[PDB]
């Protein structure tokens, strides 16, 4: 037994609700929360620019560092910060950007990621700014992860089609 609440169960072990995953994050206070992050871990917009605001830049601040010692990620990839005020850690994954060219199979190397934790409250990867197709990225978060993934999706249309498209 966990805290989410209010989730869809769309199979064994992926759930999904209509919510902003800053707010799910600050109630819940998750060990592991999940940022849609890039390989600079520039924290400007989507996901992360909303994450990295209610840290108050502190999330920024670790990454630059981070950046600063390790270099970039790679796509496809991530790394384990501080999750701040919102969770224990924060995961930032790496999912294939559209709209700068990268290639879609990464997608589910970037949800490989998520089985090395038990239990994680997430973003759609790829999906928002970063230009892919939200049902697509969906149909391989339940393909690949297998460890227990709360999905929050901020758009409310987009959640029903997402719901009611689910095979
Ligand atoms: C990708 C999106 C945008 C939906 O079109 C998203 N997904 C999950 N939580 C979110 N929180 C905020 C503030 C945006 C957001």
């Amino acid at each position: 037994v966990n805290s989410f609440s209010g989730y869809l169960k769309l199979t064994d072990n992926v759930y999904i609700k209509n919510a902003d995953i800053v707010e799910e994050a600050k109630k819940v206070k998750p060990t592991v929360v999940v940022n849609a992050a890039n390989v600079y871990l520039k924290h400007g917009g989507g996901v992360a620019g909303a994450l990295n605001k209610a840290t108050n830049n502190a999330m920024q601040v670790e990454s630059d560092d981070y950046i600063a010692t390790n270099g970039p990620l790679k796509v496809g990839g991530s790394c384990v910060l501080s999750g701040h005020n919102l969770a224990k850690h924060c995961l930032h994954v790496v999912g294939p950007n559209v709209n700068k060219g990268e290639d879609i199979q990464l997608l589910k190397s970037a949800y490989e990621n998520f089985n090395q934790h038990e239990v994680l409250l997430a973003p759609l990867l790829s999906a928002g700014i970063f230009g892919a197709d939200p049902i697509h990225s969906l149909r391989v978060c339940v393909d690949t992860v297998r460890t227990n993934v709360y999905l929050a999706v901020f758009d409310k249309n987009l959640y029903d089609k997402l719901v009611s498209s689910f095979l």
